[PDB]
């Protein structure tokens, strides 16, 4: 009968299950399917993407959430809690014989008005100041869940994103690889100004270090080759078999001679080196490996600027690569190859260590997105405080503006401003502190001429300066999240009737 009353309540259930997960110490409840595989994750996107639903309108709020995850990578949880309030406060207006067309007009006007206020609240910083840059690095790692180790880790991130800043000022996620490998401890982490591969030489008689490496890039797998024309090999005489095994090997020695004659001190072949072939490339002083993945051969082409060749019978001086140094070392365990190019590098790598395959993958998954949030921050250059601090300031700005606008729509603008007051409330209850008594003091600081950068610290549990502690986030996560909220909630408020949708392609 009510119909619309059933959708406003469904949005609160989906939002309640991802309400307490906000903040660093965000707990999560178990919800295992009928199978048995237990999954424990703090991120909300991992649950909303796999958790089932019951009503058809529940997908409206999840659809807009997927597009938000593919743009910033963090803050999607804050975009869902703001929808439950705006969707709940509407019930107070409907009881007063208010038409849905009136409450939807206040959110659009209030949302657009905030676009100009955030510009004045945001500060201004440079795009190369390493001092303030390090402060943003520790703020990202701490926001995920790795406070025990964040001193040197913050310095490895600022040097990686800053060492790949093009002239136009655009960060590229493809130029940042992540190599996982257990070790002694996580503190044994260091960046490389080049590339990295987890392979070892085939023989122990090859060189260990060489300068001005002339790598020979190959794009062919391991398999018996055949001319473009149909042809097959035949064998019948067992005694004569010894003549072919040595003949084919002879066709390889003279073939590599043309590669070495064209200046090829090194060689990164992509085939199974014959047992006797290892003796030739070893005495001549040419490293090599057997069986390498294609993912490692595609990055070297664009990194070193080599040309992709498919015919081994055509490798002249103009068909080879180039690298800086190729020294063989170890890092508490095996001995892999370390290819570098300090003359003209184009990408960096990271060899995060640890003690178990589970602890290295967790931090390895929360670092790929951290650089993305700090990367776009340098592109824009404007930063604004966050963590519930600015949310309390916007309320005072909207209340003063609500008094100017007249008409019956002056009630929705007040609920929209007060709806954002739940951000510091969830953080207060998270640490086990009362909220009704703490929200009265945070407003006193922002009386008039008070510092706009001030919020509640989850550690000490009192009002402090966010600029000194470490609670700052870019304005892109707020301007886009608040914009998607008004665009998502309007789908359920405008609709005032259901339909028996059946057979619709």
């Amino acid at each position: 009968r009510d119909a619309q009353r059933m959708n406003i309540l469904a949005g609160r259930i989906i939002a309640e299950t991802v309400r307490s997960t906000l903040g660093p110490k965000g707990m999560d409840k178990m919800l295992v399917d009928d199978l048995g595989d237990v999954v424990v994750t703090n991120d909300g996107v991992t649950i909303l993407r796999e958790m089932s639903v019951e009503h058809p309108a529940a997908k409206m709020l999840i659809e807009v959430a997927k597009t938000q995850e593919k743009e910033v990578g963090d803050g999607t949880t804050t975009a869902v809690v703001v929808a439950g309030e705006l969707l709940r406060k509407a019930e107070e207006l409907l009881d007063q014989n208010v038409h849905p067309t009136i409450v939807v007009k206040g959110y659009q006007a209030a949302a657009q008005k905030a676009q100009e206020l955030l510009k004045t609240i945001a500060c201004e910083v440079g795009a190369q100041d390493k001092e303030i840059l390090t402060k943003i690095a520790m703020t990202s790692i701490t926001g995920k869940g790795a406070e025990k180790a964040k001193e040197k880790l913050a310095e490895i991130i600022v040097e990686a994103v800053s060492a790949v800043v093009d002239d136009e000022g655009k960060v590229d996620k493809d130029l940042i690889k992540i190599e996982k490998k257990s070790g002694a401890s996580i503190d044994d982490t260091e960046l490389i100004k080049g590339v990295l591969v987890d392979k070892e030489r085939v023989s122990a008689q090859m060189p260990k270090k060489v300068t001005d490496a002339k790598i020979a890039l190959l794009n062919c797998a391991i398999e018996i080759k055949e001319t473009e024309t149909d042809a097959e090999i035949r064998i019948t005489d067992p005694a004569k078999l010894m003549e072919f095994i040595e003949q084919e090997e002879k066709m390889l020695k003279d073939m590599v001679a043309e590669i070495k004659a064209s200046g090829a001190n090194v060689l990164f072949c992509q085939k199974g080196i014959d047992d006797l072939a290892q003796h030739y490339l070893a005495k001549e002083g040419i490293v090599a490996a057997r069986r390498v993945k294609k993912s490692d051969m595609e990055k070297l082409a664009k990194a070193t600027g080599a040309n992709v060749i498919t015919n081994i019978k055509d490798l002249s001086a103009q068909d080879l690569g180039d690298a800086g140094l190729v020294e063989e070392r170890k890092i508490s365990g095996d001995s892999m190859i370390f290819v570098e190019e300090c003359k003209h590098p184009k990408a960096v790598t990271m060899l995060i260590r640890g003690t178990t395959e589970h602890v290295i993958e967790e931090v390895a998954r929360a670092v790929d997105d951290a650089v993305g949030v700090v990367g776009c921050t340098i592109e824009d250059g404007r930063i604004v405080s966050g963590g519930g601090s600015t949310e309390v300031e916007l309320s005072m700005k909207l209340r003063e503006y609500a008094e100017g606008i007249s008409g019956r729509e002056q009630l929705a603008v007040r609920a929209f401003a007060d709806a954002l007051e739940v951000i510091p409330r969830t953080l207060a209850e998270n640490a086990g502190l009362d909220a009704i008594e703490i929200l009265v003091k945070v407003r006193a600081a922002h009386a008039s001429n008070g510092n706009k950068c001030a919020g509640l610290n989850v550690f000490t549990g009192a009002v402090e300066d966010m600029c000194e502690n470490g609670v700052v986030e870019p304005l892109r996560v707020k301007t886009q999240a608040i914009q998607s909220a008004a665009e998502s909630t309007e789908m359920l408020l405008r609709i005032d009737d259901v339909i028996a949708a059946e057979k619709l392609r």
